């Protein structure tokens, strides 16, 4: 199964969280997003839980999982517009 | 020169500052240490200045500019340890 990054919109400070996706433990795009809804959300994050997937630069949205690129980080969002922060990921080995 | 990484000992959320580092520039690794903590204390970081670098795992400390390598990351303290906290930088293609 394929490894890949979620963050959260405009959420500087998240790290993302891996993921393992593939078609045995997800059946449907939507049953991804309900998954990320509950691990993303919280009382300042996404008010309406994860409705759209975007390209970590935002240049475009994620529709399907086979979209979705082993190694690669991607933006969850409950608005249909990409924040331009600066996510960001761990550089300490002794955590990577 | 040289281009290296400084972060602040502890602080997760600071994504270090690039230094061109060359004798032309800093005279001395004490000219250096007076550098960083212009550019890196603050309220709440750093209370007695820069007084010693770590490497990013905190497995040594660095005593001269030669010891520094082009591209690594550094960690700048106040204080004789080493805060093993998750350092961070940014992967949005539209900032680096």
């Amino acid at each position: 199964a394929k490894k890949v990054r979620f963050y959260r919109n405009g959420d500087r400070y998240f790290k993302g969280i891996v993921y393992a996706v593939s078609s045995d433990r997800f059946r449907s795009f939507d049953a991804l997003l309900a998954d990320l809804t509950r691990s993303l959300s919280d009382n300042i994050n996404l008010p309406q839980g994860v409705r759209y997937i975007y390209t970590i630069d935002g240049s475009r949205k994620i529709g399907s999982m086979d979209e979705l690129e082993e190694g690669e980080s991607y933006v969850c969002s409950s608005d249909n517009f990409f924040d331009d922060v600066e996510y960001t990921k761990n550089v300490n080995p002794n955590w990577s």
